[PDB]
């Protein structure tokens, strides 16, 4: 099912396994292309936001190719993007008190931006 696999990969798959599925284009039937963070840097202040953007692009591109890119589905995909970004930020310990807090503040800005302009 194109929709059950999209949602599994979007909402119930840890990032490394999502990137593996991406790299292998598996399952082949769906859209695996991306423009990274759709011009906003991929690594703002040197933080890796590209993996989260890749998954956010997966969600947008596949819901559009599918029947369901509504405003309420767009928000579910945007919220999963802040989740993914916060997962990356939480990799700073402990120490980078600092990196984690700065990364989260920029993640909030990236999230705010997709909420506002993502319908384009």
């Amino acid at each position: 099912s194109p929709v059950s696999d999209t949602d599994r990969l979007l909402y119930s798959t840890a990032m490394p396994a999502f990137l593996t599925a991406k790299r292998n284009k598996n399952p082949g039937n769906l859209d695996w292309s991306d423009d990274g963070c759709s011009k906003s840097p991929d690594r703002p202040a040197g933080f890796n936001f590209l993996d989260s953007c890749k998954r956010h692009d997966f969600g947008y591109r596949n819901y559009k190719k599918q029947h369901r890119f509504t405003e309420a589905n767009r928000k579910r995909i945007d919220d999963n993007f802040k989740k993914d970004l916060y997962n990356e930020c939480a990799k700073y310990s402990g120490l980078e008190s600092w990196k984690g807090v700065a990364c989260r503040k920029i993640a909030n800005t990236y999230y705010d931006a997709v909420r506002t302009f993502g319908w384009l």
